[PDB]
C-alpha cells in the first residue's frame, strides 16, 4: 500500500516543501510523522541552513551548520501537517477468549500485543491497529473496541494456521482487513509446504504481512527474515528426518542459518 512516509511526502511537495531541518530528530519521515501525530510536534516556518543528513522520499532532510536551504523546520509545537492518513490495511488483533487463559498465559499474549505497536508505527501509525474485546487495554493510539464493525470497503481474511486457503504475496496484497487472534478467508501461512518454521508470534505475524505488502517483498523472504533460532532449529530438525542429511547443508543456507543452529541440528542427529 502506502507508508506514512510517502504520504507525509506527497502532501509536503504539493504546498511546494522540499526540505526540512530536523535537528536532533532521528532523520526518517515515518518517525518525523508518528512524532507530529502523537506529540505537539510539528513545523514552524523559519529559514535555516544546514548539511544533509538524507533525501528521504524526495525531502532533504537538514541539520547541523552548513550550505542547504530549509525554508521550514521541525520543532516542538509547530503547526500539523494536514495529511489523508491511509484507513488500510487495518490490522486488527482478536482479544475474544482472552479470560480462557492462564495468568502467565494473558501476560504472554499481551507483552505480544504490545510489541505490534511499534511494528505498526515501522510503516503506518497506530490508527491502522485495532484491538477486539477488552475494554481496559491502552495502547498509544490504537483502536480499541468491544467488537468489530465492517464497512463496505473492508476486504478481510482471517489468519488462522490451521486454515484451509495458503498465503501468497497476491492474496495478502489485495486484502486490506488481516484479523490475527490471541466468515470469510481463513488463510495460513507455509513456508514451503509447511507451518514448521513460521514464527508464532502475533507481532510476528502482523510484520510478515506489512512487509509484503508495503515493502513489496516476498513472503518466503519475510518470514525467514523474522524467523528465530529455535524457528529454523525446528524446521531444519524436521526437515532432516523427512530427507536426510543431504539436505541439511543446502536448507540452512537457504534458511539463513548460522553455525550456532547448524552445530545444534548436527548434535541432534549425532
Ligand atoms: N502460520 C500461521 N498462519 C496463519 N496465522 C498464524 C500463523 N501463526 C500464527 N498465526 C496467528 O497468530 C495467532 C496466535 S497463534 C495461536 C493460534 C493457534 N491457531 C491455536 O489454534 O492455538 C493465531 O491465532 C493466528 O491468528
Amino acid at each position: 500500500h502506502m507508508t506514512l512516509a510517502k504520504v507525509f511526502s506527497q502532501k509536503l511537495r504539493e504546498l511546494g516543501i522540499s526540505s526540512i531541518y530536523i535537528g536532533h530528530e532521528r532523520p526518517s519521515l515515518q518517525s518525523l510523522a508518528i512524532k507530529m501525530l502523537l506529540k505537539n510536534y510539528g513545523l514552524v516556518e523559519e529559514r535555516r541552513e544546514g548539511m544533509l543528513i538524507t533525501q528521504d522520499h524526495g525531502i532533504k532532510l537538514i541539520s547541523g551548520k552548513g550550505t542547504e536551504t530549509s525554508r521550514y523546520t521541525f520543532r516542538k509545537g509547530g503547526k500539523k501537517v494536514s495529511i489523508h492518513l491511509p484507513e488500510y490495511p487495518k490490522m486488527v488483533i482478536d482479544l475474544g477468549l482472552f479470560e480462557f487463559l492462564n495468568e502467565e498465559e494473558k501476560e504472554k499474549t499481551l507483552l505480544q500485543v504490545d510489541l505490534c505497536l511499534s511494528v505498526i508505527r515501522k510503516f503506518l501509525w497506530d490508527g491502522n491497529l485495532t484491538v477486539v474485546g477488552k475494554a481496559d487495554y491502552v495502547l498509544g493510539r490504537a483502536n480499541i473496541v468491544q467488537s468489530l464493525s465492517l464497512s463496505d470497503e473492508d476486504n478481510p481474511v482471517i489468519l488462522d494456521p490451521y486454515g484451509d486457503v495458503v498465503a501468497t504475496d497476491q492474496i495478502l496484497r489485495d486484502h486490506n482487513v488481516f484479523v490475527i487472534g490471541g466468515s470469510f478467508p481463513r488463510v495460513k501461512i507455509q513456508l514451503r509446504g509447511s507451518i514448521i518454521g513460521v514464527p508464532d508470534e502475533i507481532n510476528k505475524i502482523l510484520e510478515i504481512i506489512l512487509r509484503v505488502k508495503e515493502l513489496d517483498q516476498s513472503l518466503e523472504e519475510a518470514i525467514i527474515s523474522l524467523q528465530s533460532k529455535s524457528d529454523k532449529i525446528s524446521r531444519l530438525l524436521h526437515d532432516v528426518q523427512l530427507y536426510g542429511m543431504e539436505v541439511l547443508e543446502e536448507e540452512a543456507r537457504w534458511l539463513r542459518a548460522d553455525d550456532k543452529v547448524i552445530e545444534i541440528v548436527r548434535s541432534r542427529l549425532g
